[PDB]
């Protein structure tokens, strides 16, 4: 008698797939930053859970630093990855620089809480891009086209649209 004539598996079975979320809110995000969750797999997405649910992080550097700790190559592998984002938002002038570094977050706060097993609803990532629009809307005309140079692809679907339409325009 017991648990074992219950269901079986209950935090050992749900497991982050990049297959599954929103393929519309995947398009809104960097190419090399999909590249990481095309590459990065099961055993190393467990890891990330415990980095985030331990915290807290005053900068991603210290989520780096864990998950070198916990993972040695996970975070080299998020390491130079955000290490190129950095250097393009190192190009980007303050006021793009301050919706790059507030808008991503935004974005990997969804991709994070993916992590984590907290998986956020349809209606959760309108909420995300709905602020980057709030902010990039605000922005002035030549940060906006600046924000064009440091993230080309973003500044794409933000001119088109295509992310006014996943917000419901801001």
């Amino acid at each position: 008698m017991g648990s074992s004539h219950h269901h079986h598996h209950h935090s050992s079975g749900h497991m982050f797939k990049y297959e599954d979320i929103p393929a519309d809110y995947r398009d809104l995000m960097p190419p090399e930053a999909r590249d990481f969750l095309q590459n990065l797999s099961d055993g190393d997405k467990t890891v990330l859970k415990e980095v985030f649910k331990a915290g807290p992080y005053k900068n991603t550097e210290e989520s780096i630093a864990a998950l070198k700790k916990k993972s040695p190559e996970l975070g080299a592998k998020v390491e130079k990855l955000h290490a190129m984002v950095k250097s393009k938002i190192a190009a980007l002038g303050p006021e793009a620089k301050g919706f790059a570094e507030k808008s991503i977050e935004i974005a990997r706060g969804i991709k994070a809480r993916y992590y984590t097993g907290n998986e956020p609803t349809k209606d959760d990532l309108k909420a995300s891009v709905k602020e980057v629009l709030k902010l990039y809307k605000a922005m002035s005309d030549a940060g906006k086209a600046d924000f064009g140079k440091q993230f080309p692809f973003l500044a794409k679907v933000f001119e088109s649209g295509k992310a006014a339409k996943f917000a419901g325009e801001n």
